[PDB]
């Protein structure tokens, strides 16, 4: 039975997230009141920077980390096929043509989970410093691991605007509830025949 | 489970799937369009009975179980426009003209049997069907109210309204109540120490 | 130049769409202040149930009565072209299907500007007179005109759910800026070369 | 003509279009990718430049004229979330790294030279020319403040605010503020008097 079953999965991650997020150094040091009001400002960013980085492997579609590799149907809102283009177009093609690395991925994650223009924190600027750590190890990284390629830092960076741009989108068009819960909810109605 | 009520919305999901089956003719489309035309009505179809049924209350909204919403609480959630216009607009509406339980469950029908809706393999069958529908709501409101010649067209005017109110129940901001409830939930998880042993 | 250009543009409409309203019977007689209450309450819904039914004649377009027959486009965001979609789908092929005649659309805007609904009007209950007469007045003229297919009034009015829903796009998306202004803004982009 | 100021807003359009045209490069592009790519960034590079050229006055947002708004007009307007994100996430952050005229310019150049544009024929170009920009950003940050190491990333770091800030400044809501002057509009028109005579 369907709906229950979705709430399970929100549970779950969200769960998983705020254990990343626990795993990243520093974040637990902050404010108890900080930390949530930065999981509730990244959640979806979070998200999608992660789902689009699992959907390397796939041609045309999003995977799901239960393994559910989900695609754009014909009866989708001209919204929720837009977001799955998006998706692909301005996160997971790139990602992939730059071969994106999981060290480069998770910092990326870091530097949106330390948002210092979440609204309500108490120290905006302690969180200021630990995204300027973050990203100055990002950097170092990048200019090691690949130092052929200098701008690589700055083309990580600059896909945070399009995270931005999407994570907004997702939020309106409720897309994470539909990816968790569209076949459940499908599936169910066919037991209506 | 244990701590897994209200996602037990399934049981609303249930009944409503249950009343589709019994419209005539309903099953008798492709079931992909079944699935369609619910996932496509279901909100609607959820407002307005909620609506209908709290006629029969003087103030605010019947959801189910006798759960009752009134203005205030609506108010402080942030929710009151929306509350004000189902209010308003509709459940007003359907108290002042006595909208019966009848006349209510044909514009429902009519609002599951949409022909607008994406996806659909068979459109044409589905406007058939909705002209079904109301040809004899039609019919049933000249016979039991004979004296509202406008009756019908009243009902069928509802329906817009109907439309920009279910829209607004699915933006995101109005499901994200709950603000002091959402931080208690993650407040929790981050204060579990369970991975303060590790060997 | 093109920006105040479309300004003349959207003056122009709705002083013609003011038009067409004080020659409705009985909208003059209503309180000033309600008179204003509709025109903002309706003035999109009023818009595209006309520029839907002038686009009878044309394949696949919009048409604005200034003569210029408008498509969709490459570089259009998913929401705009949904709009498109979506005029031609839920009103202009269905118009047309029927035919629906000019008595029979000035009936429904008629009905769209008799809105009781409408916020702060004075009396809503006199709008909503002014719109069952208009309606029953509907009813008669299909009844007479097409006896037939004695369905056809109902059909009329069950276009309107989708009016507002497109109506509601269109302010969202800012479809009538874009209907007017798309070529003046990008045939002046091209005095860039 | 006399009553139409301010739609003369394409003074701020041929500048744009003007400084576009100077950026190395540019005019190379596909005629096409032109116009999609300042149809795309207007918005963002307004904003941008306004909330740079607002660190000079000790509150407020100087538009252009000299034309300051201050906060009290905002929330007056009932703007003032927007107005608060462009000075708390902008105006503020510029102000306070004392963003230069160059590193704006920068900035604003990679905004421009934006390859997920939707219909670009040549996003591979368009690319291509951002990392030249932000390569030269990166240099010019590296010479001129030597002693901040951090500085180029934290500029790159504002563009999502910026693009967040962009996507309000579109909503329909936001634009159609005057709502007295919306009525008074309407209202000469339907107090006009002309079609009292027809013969
Ligand atoms: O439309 C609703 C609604 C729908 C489904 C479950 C709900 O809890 C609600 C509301 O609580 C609600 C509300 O509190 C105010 C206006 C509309 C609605
Ligand atoms: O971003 C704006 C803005 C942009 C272009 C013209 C304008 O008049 C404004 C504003 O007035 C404005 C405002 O009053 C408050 C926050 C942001 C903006």
């Amino acid at each position: 039975d369907p709906v229950t079953n979705i709430c399970q999965a929100a549970d779950k991650q969200l769960f998983t997230l705020v254990e990343w997020a626990k795993r990243i150094p520093h974040f637990s040091e902050l404010p108890l009141d900080d930390q949530v009001i930065l999981l509730r400002a990244g959640w979806n960013e979070l998200l999608i920077a992660s789902f689009s980085h699992r959907s390397i492997a796939v041609k045309d579609g999003i995977l799901l980390a239960t393994g559910l590799h989900v695609h754009r149907n014909s009866a989708h809102s001209a919204g929720v096929g837009a977001i799955f283009d998006r998706v692909l177009t301005e996160l997971v093609s790139k990602m992939r043509d730059m071969q994106m690395d999981k060290t480069e991925l998770g910092c990326l994650r870091a530097i949106v989970l330390f948002n210092p223009d979440s609204k309500g924190l108490s120290n905006p600027a302690e969180v200021e410093a630990l995204r300027e750590k973050v990203y100055a190890s990002l950097e170092a990284y990048c200019k090691h691991k690949y130092p052929e390629q200098p701008g690589r830092f700055a083309k990580l960076l600059l896909r945070l605007p399009a995270l931005r741009s999407i994570g907004l989108k997702c939020l309106e068009h409720l897309f994470f509830f539909k990816l968790i819960g569209d076949t459940p909810i499908d599936t169910f109605l066919m037991e209506m025949l």
